RNA sequence: UUUUUUUUUUUUUUUUUUUUGCGCCGACC
């Protein structure tokens, strides 16, 4: 509107690295989402070449 | 013409059968 002086660019950019892994995050609780961004960086794969 | 020292015997071989501690960081239940 007229009285908003700024726009924000991404709300989805608030989330950290590990934390922008969960889809939906929007959709579980908090204490799940928690839990997932924590578990994301104790996962196995193709880390580096 | 002159005194105040004492005396005796009993103990054996060439030598022998496994890192503790200190502190930090991350993480699980």
């Amino acid at each position: 509107t007229e009285e908003h002086t700024h726009l924000e660019l991404m709300p989805a950019a608030i989330l950290g690295i590990p934390a922008s892994l969960v889809p939906y995050p929007e959709h579980n609780a908090a204490p799940r989402n928690t839990y997932g961004a924590g578990m994301a960086k104790q996962s196995l794969g193709l880390g580096w070449a």
